[PDB]
């Protein structure tokens, strides 16, 4: 099992990653996010500065890379530590309160450990980004919390989503959206509304997010009714773990090929800011996989395990990624 | 039981082609396959939602954009009104929101999806992709609210004031409603103007006043009256007078900030802001009628310029230093 990852994309890391990691650890200790020192050590152990420094490896301002890096840490923390992990009614309200604290500086925590921390991140994002960029992050942020709400709903009932619902869900629950909405904030490069919201750019962003979500599901086979591509396929298709491992890799490789074919057609015409955003998507895909396999020599697959130029069978909710009349 | 007149010194108007739009919308609702029982579809038709939204965009040059936007209002009443346990809802919001963002998404026997996807297609043939994403994000924000409200209900959590006002911001469906003014008008608001805090604040304040006017339309399950009675130990009448003072103080702040922002605003942000105003008044007026003369309070029941205490989620509406 576990054949090497197909990832023919640029790998790079911010030359100031060590300095930014140092500050992030310091922020985390004063963040009051986590109860014990033992937990904070888990949050530090995510090496989320190493991670987000692979997405924005030429960020001119160490401060913007630090601010965005902080959210990746806050992100892990929020998701791991729960009592709410099969209590969707309570989570719906937590989600609402936390999302509100992101949009309303005046909002008060109510002994919620996470809120003041998020509110510090938000204060940073307003210092750096335009109100437009902040809203892009806020909206992405709620998108993610809708994903998590969906996933927690499923856990409560013991619902194993099928392929369509599972892929739809993970675009959101895996944190891809708020992660990519921080590119602009890290780099400074304000992508205009006309370009950022082209269907073709939306598709590329989702495809980037979906490959990262599937790389993460693969990364979580290093441990049975947990919600992941493997369980989904074993349930709905009657496959063995090994057969589903091969199917997962076929699907994921097909999405990545589409991402590269659409990138190859969009990028030539892209303006400077969109081009920088699109390099982030690529640096992100590769950075995720690389960060997941941790300077030991790493093996990659030279070819994909499936190169069908058409949409995924059984996943109509993503078929539009392949429809060029609806895009560019 | 005894209820004062509403303070609402805002322009009242309704699209001149409203009757022709209702005609077409009634017909789409018959051909929508949304509610099976015809009896149900009559409940939807009797929202008179075209009449509601014709008040928000009364000079909209294209009758088809006012039709498209009006369908969504019917859809929202139909979806929200008439499986809805929190766990199943989180999945249901997930799918419906995905069907709005992804035209290739397949109904899978859900009755609301094909109809929302028809609305989406119309929105995509009129609005720029920018205008559609604003509506999309607004639509999720509402679904997040309805999820919050369904959560509290199933657990027996009466929220405090702050939480209730935050929730209702979303669950009233004011965001998706106001995110349709641009799609009705065709007046493209540039991002540097739309995402100004000042404009966010004017948009949320219009939304909150609509949500609190809607609450007053229910004294005839979570509402400001229930919330204030539970957390402050008021009678129904102690809380009706308290609810009116919060609302009237929010609408005062709305008029104040509008008067600061409006002279500088460009043609398109200006159309939007008149849309906020037409919207608040339309909602109040539509609330009563659903047609002989209405009475209005000439004066606010509480003209304090300060932020509401015990509602820090909304205090920033009043902080000018933060509305650069």
């Amino acid at each position: 099992d576990l054949p090497p990852i197909y990832c023919p994309l640029e790998s790079a890391i911010h030359p100031r990653v060590h300095e930014v990691e140092k500050r992030a650890v310091e922020w985390i200790r004063r963040s009051g996010m986590c109860a014990s020192e033992e937990e904070r050590a888990w949050v530090i152990a995510t090496h989320s500065a190493d991670f987000f420094a692979r997405f924005a490896p030429t960020a001119a301002d160490e401060d913007r890379l630090l601010a965005t890096s902080l959210w990746v840490y806050w992100g892990f923390a929020f998701d791991d530590h729960g009592p709410l992990s099969t209590r969707p009614a309570q989570f719906n309200a937590l989600a609402g309160r936390v999302q509100r604290a992101l949009e309303a500086p005046s909002a008060e925590d109510n002994g919620d450990r996470f809120v003041p921390a998020l509110q510090d991140i938000a204060r940073r994002f307003r210092s750096f980004g335009t109100p437009t960029q902040v809203r892009r992050f806020v909206h992405a942020h709620r998108a993610w919390l809708s994903g998590v709400a969906w996933q927690i709903g499923n856990q409560a009932r013991g619902h194993m989503p099928g392929l369509d619902d599972y892929l739809a869900m993970r675009l959101l629950s895996a944190g891809g959206e708020p992660t990519f909405a921080m590119l602009e904030i890290a780099t400074g490069a304000e992508v205009p509304d006309r370009e950022m919201h082209r269907p073709a750019v939306r598709a590329l962003t989702e495809m980037a997010i979906m490959v990262i979500a599937l790389d993460n599901d693969r990364h979580s086979l290093r441990k049975h009714t947990d919600q992941n591509i493997y369980s989904v396929l074993m349930h709905h298709r009657g496959m063995s773990l090994q057969e589903a491992v091969e199917e997962a890799t076929k699907l994921r490789d097909r999405i990545l090929l589409r991402f590269l074919e659409l990138h190859d057609r969009v990028r030539p015409g892209a303006g400077a800011e969109l081009s920088t955003y699109l390099q982030g998507l690529r640096h992100g895909i590769r950075g995720n996989a690389e960060w997941g396999l941790r300077d030991a020599p790493l093996t990659w697959a030279e070819s994909p395990s499936d190169s069908s130029p058409s949409p995924l069978p059984g996943a109509p909710s993503i078929a539009w990624w392949w429809d060029d009349a609806l895009l560019g």
